[PDB]
């Protein structure tokens, strides 16, 4: 994601 809760994905966390 870009700032969800899961581990850092595209940007922040994994939405």
């Amino acid at each position: 994601g870009i700032g969800s809760q899961n581990p850092w994905d595209t940007a922040w966390l994994w939405d």
